[PDB]
């Protein structure tokens, strides 16, 4: 269970307890590499580095982000003060920009970053992309 500002899974502020990922291969512009899968993700994550600091809000082309079906945010990012928000993540595959979908949580944080709660993936090979733009 999570609330407006804290996640209880005891309760903590996601902006102060997340996993930091600096993985440029996650970029929506990276179409290379051996496809991997974010099946092992759990809890809250922050993305930094040249691959970008945010999930894409637009459908990503297949075979990007070092995966087969790249996953993007079927929603709009929250602002600081909006609390933890409920969103759908969509995987693009086989002509279908939401071939698979799963729930993700998003929170805006003091200091100008977002954190994402990512609980595995619905299929493999799927990954949560970052937009370097
Ligand atoms: C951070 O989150 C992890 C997993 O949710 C938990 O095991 C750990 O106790 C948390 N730490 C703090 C300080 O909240
Ligand atoms: C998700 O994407 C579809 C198609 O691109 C769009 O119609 C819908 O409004 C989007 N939902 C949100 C919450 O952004
Ligand atoms: C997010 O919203 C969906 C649709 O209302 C719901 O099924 C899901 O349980 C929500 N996630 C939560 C409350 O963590």
């Amino acid at each position: 269970s999570y609330g407006l500002d804290l996640d209880c899974g005891v309760c903590f502020d996601p902006c102060q307890n997340y996993t930091l990922l600096d993985e440029p291969f996650r970029s929506t512009e990276n179409s290379a590499g051996s496809q991997g899968c974010d099946k092992n993700m759990s809890g809250w994550y922050r993305f930094v580095g040249e691959g970008g600091v945010r999930m894409s809000e637009t459908c990503v082309q297949v075979h990007r982000c070092q995966t087969d079906a790249p996953m993007w945010l079927n929603g709009t990012h929250p602002a600081l003060g909006d609390g933890i928000t409920n969103h759908t993540a969509c995987a693009h595959w086989s002509g279908n920009c939401c071939f698979w979908k799963t729930e993700v949580l998003v929170k805006a944080c003091p200091g100008g970053y977002h954190v994402y709660r990512l609980e595995g993936t619905p299929w493999c090979n799927l990954r949560y992309c970052t937009d370097p733009s």
